[PDB]
Formats: structure tokens, sequence, C-alpha cells
């Protein structure tokens, strides 16, 4: 692929989890997408729901069992045989074809929260990325203050799973690329 | 002081630390600036060099021994009697005076990294912020790819002192506001 190894390609990711604090909580779902510098979806990596026992799946926060319930996720985690070290091996591998090492920031909405869980649980996948984040939610906060009509064009999406979400982030940033940035 | 309490005020911060890994490293300095939504500086918070022992100061990572050595920070931390507890309480009270709880993201360059330290070491202070980050380095990464010439106007400065580092973040964002956003 002529684009593969382009220095300016971006790794986008979302995670789902059992909650907000890494000390306690664990990664349930993970999805990746690669884009070029202009935000064209170049390639997908794997979408892993991770194997998590019923004790863990029963002891999430009340937000988590209610929303990961109604959106067959917790059921996907039970029925999954995917390990976290196998999601990591397949996650890294996918990414590494596409970008040189330490080039792309980690991209997503509130991607620092995700990077916390990546940093503890998946520390070798993290090592491929530039230390920076490209947090789409930074631009949202600027839009809210500087040009909030722009938010009318942003598609909200009720879902809470890792591909729905990441795809939603890419497309948010597309809207800002078109109506908020001057390029 | 008229703008004290406005929902859309931004809390800006920069920390210096003994190193890049919260697990082992600690906070040596914090500076906070409040701006309005438009980036007019409204207040400067109290700057603290956090008291540390000769044991901590002499065995931080070699980057730090040199640049904190150079900068007069290592020495400000020797003479300081400021506990992280006091710095936290004071910084919280300052920020409460200017922005309602839960409204402002945490603002600066690669601010997710400073959030890691605040989360571990100053949890009460973190609780003031919205969960989101307003990361100027996200916009720097976008400018690199989409309008790299804008970076000629960004002013860089060598100082690695919290106050100087945050004023520089604010000013970098002012440059993008003018050259890179379509307001
Ligand atoms: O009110 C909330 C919203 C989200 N989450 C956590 O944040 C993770 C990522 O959320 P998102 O990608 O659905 O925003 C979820 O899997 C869940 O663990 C919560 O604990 N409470
Ligand atoms: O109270 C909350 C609600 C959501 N999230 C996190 O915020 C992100 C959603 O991003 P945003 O698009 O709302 O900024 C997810 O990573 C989710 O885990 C929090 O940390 N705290
Ligand atoms: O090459 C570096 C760059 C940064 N830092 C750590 O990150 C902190 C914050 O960086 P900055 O605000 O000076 O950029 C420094 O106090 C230092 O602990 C290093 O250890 N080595
Ligand atoms: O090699 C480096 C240099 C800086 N930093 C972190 O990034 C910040 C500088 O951010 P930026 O302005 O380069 O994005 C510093 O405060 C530091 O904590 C790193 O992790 N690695
Ligand atoms: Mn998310
Ligand atoms: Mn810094």
């Amino acid at each position: 692929h002529m684009m593969a190894g382009n220095d300016s390609n971006l790794i986008w990711l979302d995670l789902e989890m059992t909650g907000l604090e890494p000390v306690e909580d664990v990664i349930l779902e993970i999805a990746i997408i690669i884009t070029d510098s202009e935000l064209n979806i170049l390639a997908q990596g794997p979408i892993f729901a991770i194997s998590q026992t019923d004790d863990v799946l029963d002891n999430m926060n009340p937000w988590c069992i209610e929303h990961h319930g109604k959106s067959g996720l917790t059921q996907r985690c039970r029925d999954s045989e995917v390990s976290l070290a196998h999601a990591t091996k397949e996650s890294l591998a996918f990414v590494q074809e596409w970008v040189p090492q330490g080039k792309s920031p980690m991209c997503g909405n509130s991607i620092g929260q995700d990077r916390r869980f990546i940093n503890k649980y998946m520390p070798d996948f993290e090592d491929h990325f530039h230390y920076r984040n490209l947090d789409v939610s930074t631009i949202k906060e600027l839009a809210k203050r500087w040009k909030p009509e722009v938010l009318e064009s942003v598609v909200k999406t009720g879902a809470h799973l890792a591909l729905d979400d990441i795809k939603e982030s890419i497309a948010e940033l597309k809207v800002y690329r078109e109506l908020f940035f001057k390029l």
C-alpha cells in the first residue's frame, strides 16, 4: 500500500471499560482506525471485546452494567475468548504496518482517559505512539466557546461501543476541519 | 475581577516534576493562570515550588538534575517549606474563586500528562475540573499536518518553569486562534 508507512498517518482509538479508574477497572472493548493526515479512513484494525469473568462483569459501576447490558457488550465479553495480551499483539501489529514509530499521536475524544488504561494494561502498544494526544474534545471545548453553531453539524450517536465511537470522533474532527479551521 | 465566576473561564496549568513517571516521580512546581473564554489573562494563581528533601532532589532523572539545577528550581524546592497539601488547598481555593466546579477543562500543552500527576497527588484539586482536557498540543499536531506555516508565528522559549511554560501555552493558542481557526 503506497500510503502505508506515510509519516503523517494517524492512529485513532476508543476503549470501553468497567469504569473510570485504572487501579480498579479493566478494558472491555477496543477498536482502531488509521486515517491519512486529511482524515480519509485508510484501514481498520481489530475490534476486540475482551474476556472478563462474571464477577468482574457483575461488579462494574451502575452506568456500566446498564449501558454495556443494553448494547450486547457484557454478553460479548462473556462469550469472547480473546485475551488482553492477544488483543494487544493483534492491536500493535495492525497499527505498525501503517505508521512509523513515534510519529502519530493517539487520536480520539478524551483520548487521555483511554491512554491511562493503555499505559498500564497495554504498555507496548502505547510505546508505538508519539507522547502527544490529538484530542478531538479539545476542539469541541474551543468550539463551544469560539463558534458554537458549528456544534449543530456534529453527529451525536447514542451508541457506546468502540467502532461506533471512534468513527464518530473522526467525523467530528471532519466537521471542524470544514467549518472551524481556516486551511 | 469582574469576570470571576463566569462559566466559560479556562483554568490553565503547568507542573514541573522529578520525571515522566507518576508511579515514582513527584511534583516540584505548579503554576495556574485563569483566562476568559477569549484568552485574556484574568488572574495569576500563587506559584509554588513544592518542598522536597535533598534525597528527592539529588536522585531525580538526569534531565531534571540539569534543567531544574540550571533554572533555580532545585534550589527553590530546597528552601521551600511548602507541602503539597498546602499547595493543593490554596490552588483549589484560587480556582473556586474564578470558575464553577466542573466547567473548565484542564488547559495547557500535553496537559493529559500533568493530569496524571494531579490525579494521583492532588485529587481534590482535580475534582474542580471538567473531565475534559484542552490540549494546545492537539492543535499543534493538527497545524503540523494541515497548515504547518502557522508554526512560524508560534513562540517557543527555553524556560521549563511552570509560569513561563503556561504563559507560552496561552500565547501559542492565541496564535492559532488568529491564524488557524475561522472565527
Ligand atoms: O457515565 C459514564 C460514562 C462512561 N463510563 C466509562 O467510560 C468508558 C468509555 O466510555 P465511552 O467511550 O462510552 O465514552 C465506558 O466503557 C465506561 O467504563 C462511565 O463509567 N460512566
Ligand atoms: O463523567 C465522565 C464521563 C465520561 N468520561 C470519559 O470521557 C470520554 C468521553 O469523551 P467526550 O467525547 O465526552 O469528551 C470517555 O473516554 C469516558 O470514559 C469521564 O472520564 N467522566
Ligand atoms: O526531556 C524531558 C522533558 C520533560 N521531563 C519532565 O516533565 C516535566 C514537565 O515538562 P515541561 O513543562 O518542562 O515541558 C519536567 O519537570 C520533567 O520532570 C523530563 O523529565 N525530561
Ligand atoms: O520527550 C518528551 C518531551 C516532553 N514530554 C512531555 O510533554 C510536555 C511538552 O508538551 P509539548 O508542548 O511538546 O506537547 C512536557 O510537559 C512533558 O511532560 C514527553 O513526554 N517527552
Ligand atoms: Mn471513549
Ligand atoms: Mn509542561
